[PDB]
């Protein structure tokens, strides 16, 4: 009765039918469906049984600033079911403890009764948010908190009793040999069929063996075969490879084209199957359409079989033949001989393990292994990439090191999920040694790890375990998740991969699944909205269009679905009443909505608004806006806030996605205008930007704004600089009422392929300058923060670079080769050292200072 429901409940938020999942009769897939309904059912009851204030750190994990991982400080506090609230001055130094102990003594004096009830019994949760302040850590420490002593404003906690928590905890719950077969490996081309192409060329089907991206051997191809709806072959394609050589995660790549080079169709295979056997019999390979020889691709067939080409081959039987288990491989492996040559062979050894090499260092690095494995540790993948992964001897004596290599720094971790280590036990380490990834890493990090599910061969994988078992155990790593795969929906290739983890999810968390349902509901009336709202602007003038808006969100279904949700750009905030008259839309093609939000539990910080985009692809803008989130958590560890403005950017669905509202805030174009009859019109459009600054930030209060600029500004103008972002004007750099200037509208990165320069804007120079022509006092503390900021993130080149890496994943057009991550490599100048890095920088950062001169000439 209740399994009907919750069936019919996942398959309307994963957008597809389980039912499909059925249709396929596939054991693998019904394999992972039942080892994974357990595994989660598992982390559900492990949930239910939870304390409450582990509950808390479950639900409302904590968000602190990133050094935490003396001053006054006027708090509110007020308890769960009350009207009346307490003020009181307490100390940034202070821990929520004390907060709760005061706030419970100022509770004696008004109930006249000394309190039964302790502090360590209670949790403070920030007014009109899923969002608490606990644990041993100062209030300073606590992001919350930190916003507030920038914004000037109080913060306004909840005393939340154990009790409460305990109830919410119930609420959510769960309802009630291969060696011996030294022959060569060899397929048969069989024929083809629904194939299209040009009468006039001849068709060709080239194969090869890969190992992730090398050849296990050299490629092959079949006889040319006049061009038709099916040809056909009826031919052996020999590999120079040993049968016995194939290693585990061997695929055979194929590529159908018409030759006179036209490009026709890709598919690709695994050798083995996911029980580790060896294939055989016949296959109908549904081909993906191209645009030669593909292998990062996918190793499952288009879904698409009333239209996909389909190339039938047929796989030999050797003799079941299965890979050997890990006991016979380190059997074998067992056995080798170990490095014993002069402290100049070591020395030659030390050199290229701490600086692409040549054949003759494979061999030393090789014949050094053992050394690698004790002495350099970190250099694994560099060992891994020289291994002869065709030949088992050598992958059996790697294996072995493999197999007792200490665990590895996350970062190092991150390069060994990448394509070029398809090794299942090499993916199998880099995930033992990512376990000890924070919640705050993780959720860092998990963009580039759900691409990585991409390059998986088999459906049942340690990251999907890994990542399905986070989510679990923190609700804000289970939100994103499911939205990152749910995003994916409509890509064919992802669609059965990314529909069983969220089914998967849904499993552990029940409740969960009800509240993302609740805003997928909210996104499907978005959409119906913003489709209206294309359609009524280009027929009626904006004002009457904004009220036909505002008349078919005032419709019961609009109110109610558009309502009391969670925003999926952040679990932590809730989007109560939509405030209708405050919404709007922008004029740009796709007509972006505006929706406003308020909650009279909140205060001021229930006034959010959420922006829906239905249109446009907005992966790279979310990519390139947490890639500059990861430099400002950089750069807060180095001490160096630079006042960033990381908004909010989540795709949710096909050319769909939600952006975070900064309000208070305007484009440079608009506050150009230098309209008449304002608070900020000019003499000088040279002055408008600061005329604005001090009409917003009246007498004392200016000299703090003019700081927030100079400190965003040295942290855009380095950001946008490393990541190549150009195509930089008015209308896409915006500033907040505070000072803070930030950038919008990401549509290129990586100098896609130009070199983007530095740049220096007189209109922000003359605002850090604060007015003057000359103040160099001003200008070279800001080049200063310039040259912080970049010597910070060079440090971390390698972290941005492995990241980049995995991306590459997400078959993004700006992010798709090794000139893309030269790119990164050559900003960084990672091939420096750090005074000849700088170096280059201040030439850099010199010659954007002439080229802004040539607008302060005229
Ligand atoms: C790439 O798309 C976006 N990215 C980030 C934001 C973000 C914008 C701000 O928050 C951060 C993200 C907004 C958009 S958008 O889809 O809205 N397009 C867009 C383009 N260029 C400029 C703008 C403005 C603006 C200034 N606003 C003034 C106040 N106005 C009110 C009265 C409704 C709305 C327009 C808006």
């Amino acid at each position: 009765r209740v399994k009907k429901l919750i069936n019919s409940q996942i398959s309307l938020l994963i957008g597809k039918g389980l039912h499909e999942f059925d249709s396929l009769r596939d054991p693998e897939v019904n394999d992972f469906r039942t080892k994974m309904r357990q595994f989660c059912e598992e982390a559900a009851a492990h949930r239910q049984q939870l304390g409450w204030v582990e509950w808390l750190q479950y639900s409302f994990p904590l968000q602190l600033e990133p050094s935490a991982r003396n001053r006054a400080l006027l708090v509110n506090v007020k308890f769960e079911g009350s009207e009346e609230s307490f003020t009181f001055q307490v100390s940034t130094k202070d821990m929520p403890l004390a907060l709760m102990a005061c706030a419970l003594r100022k509770k004696a004096t008004v109930f006249r009764q000394p309190l039964v009830e302790q502090p360590e019994e209670y949790a403070l949760q920030v007014n009109g948010r899923h969002e608490y302040l606990y644990g041993n850590y100062p209030l300073c420490h606590f992001q919350y908190i930190c916003s507030c002593l920038h914004s000037g404003l109080t913060p306004h906690l909840t005393m939340v009793h154990s009790s409460s928590i305990l109830a919410m905890r119930d609420e959510q719950s769960n309802p009630a040999s291969l060696w011996s077969l030294e022959q060569p490996f060899s397929i048969e081309l069989i024929e083809g069929r629904k194939v299209n192409a040009d009468e006039r060329m001849k068709l060709v089907v080239q194969a090869g063996l890969f190992h992730g991206n090398e050849m296990l051997c050299k490629t092959v191809s079949s006889s040319e075969v006049n061009v038709c709806s099916e040809p056909v072959w009826k031919q052996r394609l020999e590999f120079d490879i040993s049968v016995c050589d194939l290693p585990r995660m061997a695929r055979l790549c194929f590529a159908l084209y018409a030759v006179v080079d036209c490009p026709i169709a890709w598919a690709n295979l695994m050798l083995f199957d996911y029980k580790d056997q060896l294939k055989t019999g016949e296959r109908c390979l549904y081909m993906w359409p191209s645009v030669l020889l593909n292998p990062a691709g996918t190793v499952r067939g288009n879904p698409n079989t009333e239209s996909a080409a389909a190339l039938v081959i047929y796989l030999p039987e050797v003799a079941p033949v299965y890979f050997p288990a890990l006991e016979k491989i380190l059997e074998l492996g067992r056995h080798g001989e170990r490095g014993r040559i002069t402290e100049e062979e070591q020395l030659q050894l030390r050199e290229i393990l701490e600086r692409e090499l040549y054949e003759h260092e494979k061999d030393l690095v090789w014949k050094m292994r053992h050394e690698v494995q004790e002495h350099f540790p970190e250099a694994l993948a560099r060992l891994l990439l020289v291994t002869k992964w065709n030949k088992h001897e050598d992958v059996a004596q790697m294996l072995y090191l493999l197999c007792s290599w200490p665990e590895l720094p996350v970062l190092s971790a991150l390069e060994l999920l990448d394509f070029s280590f398809p090794d299942c036990y090499v993916g199998s380490f880099a995930i033992k040694s990512l376990r000890k990834l924070t919640d705050d890493e993780l959720f860092q990090y998990l963009l580039q790890l759900v691409q990585v599910l991409k390059y998986e061969s088999y459906l049942d994988c340690e990251l999907t375990k890994f990542l399905l078992g986070r989510a679990l155990a923190n609700r804000k790593i289970g939100h994103f998740l499911f939205w990152h795969l749910r995003s994916e929906m409509h890509v064919p290739s992802v669609a059965l991969r990314f529909g069983l983890i969220m089914e998967a999810y849904c499993r552990g968390s029940t409740h969960h699944m009800k509240v993302l349902m609740k805003q997928g509901e909210a996104l499907s009336k978005l959409k119906a909205l913003n489709d209206f709202v294309k359609v009524s602007s280009q027929k009626t003038t904006k004002p009457q269009t904004k009220e036909m808006m505002h008349m078919c969100m005032r419709q019961e279904t609009y109110m109610e679905a558009l309502s009391h949700l969670q925003s999926p750009l952040d679990p932590s905030t809730l989007l109560e009443e939509v405030c209708v008259e405050q919404c709007t839309f922008m004029d740009s093609k796709m007509k972006p909505l505006w929706i406003m939000y308020s909650s009279e539990e909140a205060g001021s910080a229930g006034n959010v608004g959420i922006i829906f985009k239905n249109g446009d692809d907005l992966r790279q803008d979310m990519l390139t806006l947490q890639m500059i989130q990861l430099m400002d958590v950089l750069w807060k560890q180095e001490g160096l806030d630079l006042r960033m403005t990381p908004y909010g950017c989540l795709p949710t669905g096909d050319r769909t996605g939600l952006i975070e509202v900064v309000l208070h805030s305007d484009t440079i174009a608009n506050i150009q205008l230098n309209k008449s009859n304002m608070a900020a019109t000019a003499a000088f459009n040279k002055d408008a930007l600061l005329n604005w600054l001090k009409s917003k930030n009246p007498g004392e209060a200016l000299d703090r704004a003019i700081e927030e600029f100079t400190l965003s500004c040295a942290g855009y103008c380095v950001a946008t600089y490393v990541l190549g972002i150009g195509d930089r004007h008015s209308d896409n750099i915006m500033i907040r009422e505070s000072g803070q200037l930030f950038h919008i509208d990401f549509g290129h990165f990586l100098g896609n392929r130009e070199r983007v320069p530095f740049i220096l804007t007189y209109d922000f120079v003359h605002v850090i300058q604060q007015g003057k022509t000359n103040n160099s006092e001003k200008f070279e503390r800001f080049r200063g923060y310039c040259e912080r900021a970049y010597t910070i993130l060079r440090r971390h080149g390698l972290l941005f670079l492995h990241l980049f890496a995995l991306m590459r994943a997400a078959g993004l057009p700006e992010l798709s080769c090794s000139k893309d991550i030269q790119y990164l490599k050559d900003s960084l100048a990672l091939g420096k050292t750090e005074e000849e890095a700088l170096k280059h920088f201040r030439v850099k950062f010199n010659e954007a200072l002439r080229e802004s001169w040539k607008t302060k000439v005229n």
